[PDB]
């Protein structure tokens, strides 16, 4: 005795019902002390305004020392409420909205099924234990005391958050990494963002809090291998000040910086980086600056990566002016330097007196060093540089002028395409993806009925155009869509031959050989994989049904033609079900798609190359 959650739902219930219903409750009405809420589903028992933008808030009430567990709070917004003392531990939080509240002494690691992520407006956490993913933009710090970094049955050791407890894990493995520094693996939801969000006021309580962090990887091993997939994520947020300030954290960052250029140096300086969206911009681009300001060098041995870079510094809608001035700056060194210097004539480049007219597009603001002779080089406008690098359909390529070394060479007996070959790597990626990006464009065409689902037909394009997505297909007006949409092209589970058969011509070839056929629409499953995994379509606990049945239905359908291209009869059926659920339900298929095309950039990876978009190669 006295009684269940069941009891406090219908008394939350009407005290909220009877909230908004104008009654200004009596304090003791609201006095919710000792509420036991566990596995209670606020969503299947409250009226919908509670849980929508616009907003029915939850005001007024106190549930100190409480117990929520395996509770679903998401989307709700509790405002002027004290939760002090009590546990949150296990809370699916969804987007849950804390403001002008005490929630002090809460155990607040909640579930990691949450999506979203919880934010703290004008609300106090002392001394609480919170996940390393809150939205922190609002909230208030008040100098520590000592007491008991709580603890209970997990792992590491704490730092502080200011009067914020966190907890490290017991040991980086790749899966702490993971979940604790690669925001980029997991929808901006890092330590790291979390540390980086409070108000930039408080810069001396994260600085610390990061520094306290860095120590705990210094203390780890961290083999130059643990750091490779979060070299990006960690320079995103501390190559930036007011991180830049440490001495700690600017010396360990030291190398890890380093190693980021070098590595973007190689993947990016032959091909197309995708058009930067507005973290890249925000968080990437500054640092690529840093890096070839302290490396002049490397503007010249690395043109391809460095030209690409200032294009999108200086037209990305979301670059600070800083770095649309330290841009600019970098580009007159550049147009400086004796390598470059003979190749730009006053009367001919930029505003006929030696730099650029940042003003226009039109003009023409870039010079291409070649990739074979230095004595070589490609001028042309911001215009046409953006659309060479990122095509579309009927993009023009012969629109520039060739110089050699000398004026203008003729073109018109040059074969663009042949001129991109060692002159121009960057080009000929994006040509030659261009055409891949063409035959894989109609087959998305030919499931989202031309111009019926319309804008999904395009959400999927749109998606091919970089390695994340925001926007997620997870609903119940999206899960209707796609499986009205999937289920009749593959008539109870397998993949409807007559569907086959349209595959069969639409990548123009239906009759060559099992062992090709079994690549090819092999790959075209770790390409809807990749669809319905985390960082496109889904998040990391919620994956698009239909999306898993396109793609398992297609592996199937190339089990049956050469079985021996596959890495064993095991492999199959543990891919196979995670399309279906026996295997857990999380980590999303982003290991499904990611060991798929892992098992394709080995034996046969010249056929992942010609599906896969670039920008999830």
């Amino acid at each position: 005795s006295p009684s269940s959650p069941a009891d406090w739902a219908k008394k939350l219930t009407d005290a909220v019902l009877r909230q908004k219903a104008g009654e200004t409750l009596t304090a003791a009405d609201r006095d919710f002390s000792n509420a036991d809420f566990r596995n209670i589903t606020f969503s299947k028992i409250l009226p919908p305004s509670f849980m929508e933008r616009d907003g029915d808030i939850i005001k007024g009430f106190n549930f100190s020392n409480s117990k929520f567990t395996y509770s679903d709070i998401s989307h709700l917004h509790f405002d002027e409420c004290r939760f002090t003392y009590s546990t949150l531990s296990d809370v699916v939080c969804s987007n849950t909205k804390f403001s002008n509240s005490d929630m002090n002494e809460v155990f607040l690691q909640y579930s990691i099924t949450t999506q979203q992520q919880p934010s703290f407006i004008d609300t106090t956490l002392k001394n609480t234990l919170i996940r390393h993913k809150a939205n922190l933009s609002g909230v208030i710090l008040n100098e520590p005391d000592n007491s008991s970094p709580p603890s209970v049955s997990g792992g590491g050791n704490f730092i502080r958050l200011g009067d914020i407890w966190l907890q490290m894990p017991l040991l980086w493995t790749e899966n702490a990494v993971d979940g604790f520094l690669n925001h980029e693996h997991n929808n901006g939801k890092s330590i790291l963002m979390t540390i980086d969000s409070l108000p930039d006021k408080y810069s001396q309580e994260k600085v610390q809090a990061m520094e306290d962090l860095v120590k705990s990887l210094r203390g780890g091993r961290l083999t130059e291998a643990c750091i490779r997939p979060v070299e990006s994520s960690l320079v995103s947020v501390l190559a930036h000040p007011p991180y830049t300030q440490s001495a700690l954290i600017s010396e360990w960052l030291g190398p890890v910086q380093e190693r980021f250029f070098a590595h973007q140096c190689q993947t990016y300086n032959d091909v197309p980086l995708p058009a930067p969206d507005t973290y890249y911009q925000q968080r990437i681009l500054p640092v690529l600056l840093d890096s070839f300001d302290r490396n002049s060098a490397a503007m010249t041995t690395h043109s391809g990566l460095f030209n690409q870079v200032i294009l999108h510094c200086m037209t990305g809608v979301d670059c600070t002016d800083g770095t649309r001035q330290k841009a600019a700056a970098l580009y007159e060194q550049y147009l400086a330097h004796p390598a470059v210097s003979p190749h730009i004539h006053n009367g001919l480049f930029g505003n006929y007196d030696g730099s650029p007219d940042w003003t226009t597009r039109a003009a023409d603001n870039f010079l291409l060093l070649s990739s074979q002779d230095s004595d070589t080089a490609m001028m042309l406008s911001t215009d046409t540089l953006l659309t060479m690098l990122n095509p579309t359909p009927d993009t023009a390529w012969d629109n520039f002028y060739l110089l050699r070394a000398g004026e203008n060479v003729s073109t018109a007996q040059i074969s663009p395409v042949e001129l991109f070959r060692h002159d121009f790597p960057v080009f000929l990626a994006a040509f030659n993806q261009q055409a891949t990006q063409r035959r894989f464009g109609e087959l998305i065409d030919i499931i989202l009925s031309t111009e019926e689902h319309g804008e999904l037909n395009q959400q999927f394009l749109a998606a091919t155009n970089q390695k994340h997505s925001t926007v997620k297909l997870i609903d119940d007006a999206s899960v209707s869509r796609l499986a009205t949409i999937f289920d009749p092209l593959l008539p109870e589970g397998k993949l409807s031959p007559a569907h086959y058969q349209h595959i069969l011509s639409a990548y123009h070839l239906t009759d060559a050989t099992p062992q090709k056929q079994a690549e090819t629409l092999f790959c075209l499953s770790t390409a809807f994989a990749r669809y319905s995994s985390s960082a496109i379509f889904g998040t990391e606990h919620d994956s698009p049904p239909a999306l898993r049945g396109y793609a398992e239905a297609l592996m199937q359908k190339a089990w049956e033609l050469s079985p021996a291209i596959f890495p064993s009869s095991e492999q199959f059926t543990e891919w196979s079900d995670r399309f279906h659920g026996l295997h857990g339900a999380f980590t999303c298929t982003s290991v499904v798609a990611d060991s798929m095309q892992r098992h394709a950039r080995k034996y046969f990876p010249s056929v992942l190359s010609s599906i896969l978009p670039l920008a999830w190669a």
